[PDB]
């Protein structure tokens, strides 16, 4: 393992550095996977709704096991169970399906990937005439409970959310057997999350951040907003450390102790991506990027309706972005 860990409340060491793994494509994800695991990864983040499973799966199955390069216990495996299989009847198949796409025989990590539903079935996107989302109204509180069920059934280690804000952690905390252990939200300078990860400290849940390289590769992206990587702030102390802007994020959130998952294919990258453990911020260089928060979120949900590009949930009584945190 060349990542550091933190602990989280059931025991589990999670590195704190995983490889993100949205829009790494079937043909190229194995070899990101594969890479990954060598130079030193013990972390994968992964998602039914990435299309990408079956095909991590084979790279696992290779790399990862009894006569293979990697113990099984070693490895830290994430997923999400995706909007659609909300309902109780449907998160076990739901997650027996990732498992089987995944060749695991259980996962380390299974998050409730939104806190809304969407209709059931085996649309991912369902939708109604106007070209809309279908919602479906089961209560994120029912699902947490039969995601409890697989913990029992020794399908998955930890529970935890994606995607949730403060009142809807604390929601789902009010009947919780099994406490979620991780909340995963979208985290860098501009969206600091301090409120957030201070509200999860407190009831005992790590953070990972998602999208720690600002995305930048995203899909509609505003030419008018900033793009992260090149933040003067970061482009300087990058040069001052003799270091990549990449690796300047990445250093400021494990240094709040923040797990961070960035996705790359770049085996460069990948590499230097985990390698945020040999050098330490001043206070002083710190503050500087405290100082850069904004308010600046770049992962909301969007939509093509009726030709203009609009989001998807925004609107949604359920949707988390709309509390102060
Ligand atoms: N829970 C959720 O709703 C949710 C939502 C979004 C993301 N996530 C998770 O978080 C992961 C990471 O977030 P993300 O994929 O949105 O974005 P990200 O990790 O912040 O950035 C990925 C982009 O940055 C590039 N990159 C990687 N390393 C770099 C480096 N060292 N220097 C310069 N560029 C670099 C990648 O290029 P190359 O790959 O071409 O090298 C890619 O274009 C995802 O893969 C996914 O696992 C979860
Ligand atoms: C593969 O399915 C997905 C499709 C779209 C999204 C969300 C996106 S994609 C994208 O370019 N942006 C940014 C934006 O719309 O400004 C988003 O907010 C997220 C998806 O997966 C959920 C995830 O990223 O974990």
């Amino acid at each position: 393992m060349a990542a550091s860990c933190v602990l989280l409340h059931t025991g589990q060491k999670m590195p704190l550095i995983g490889l993100g793994t949205w829009k790494s494509e079937p043909g190229q994800v194995k070899a990101a996977i594969k890479y990954a695991l060598t130079v030193g990864y013990r972390h994968i983040d992964c998602a039914a709704i990435y299309g990408n499973e079956l095909e991590i799966g084979e790279a696992l199955q290779e790399t990862v096991g009894p006569g293979k390069a990697v113990p099984r216990e070693e490895l830290f495996v994430t997923s999400k169970l995706w909007n659609t299989k909300h309902h109780p009847e449907d998160v076990e198949p739901a997650l027996r399906k990732t498992l089987a796409d995944l060749q695991l025989e259980y996962l380390d990590l299974y998050l409730m990937h939104w806190p809304y539903a969407f209709e059931r079935g085996d649309n991912p996107f369902p939708k109604n005439a106007d070209g809309t989302i279908r919602y479906d109204a089961t209560h994120y509180k029912d699902t947490w409970k039969a995601l409890e069920a697989l913990v029992a059934k020794g399908l998955v280690r930890a529970l935890g959310l994606s995607n949730f804000s403060s009142r809807q952690i604390d929601d789902v905390l009010s009947v919780a057997s099994v406490r979620p252990a991780v909340l995963q939200v979208e985290c860098h300078p501009y969206l600091a999350q301090n409120e957030l990860i201070a509200h999860c400290q407190a009831r005992g849940l790590e953070v990972t951040a998602y999208s720690p390289l600002g995305s930048s590769d995203r899909a509609w992206r505003d030419p008018n907003e900033p793009v992260l990587l090149e933040e003067p702030v970061v482009q300087a102390l990058a040069e001052k450390y003799n270091r990549s802007p990449a690796q300047i994020l990445l250093r400021w959130q494990v240094q709040r102790k923040v797990i961070c998952i960035p996705k790359s294919v770049t085996p460069s990258r990948i590499l230097q991506n985990i390698q945020v453990f040999d050098f330490t911020f001043s206070p002083e260089e710190m503050k500087q990027l405290d100082a850069l928060n904004k308010n600046l979120r770049f992962i909301v949900p969007m939509l093509t309706v009726d030709g203009k590009r609009v989001p998807r949930d925004a609107g949604h009584p359920l949707y988390p972005f709309n509390d102060p945190y």
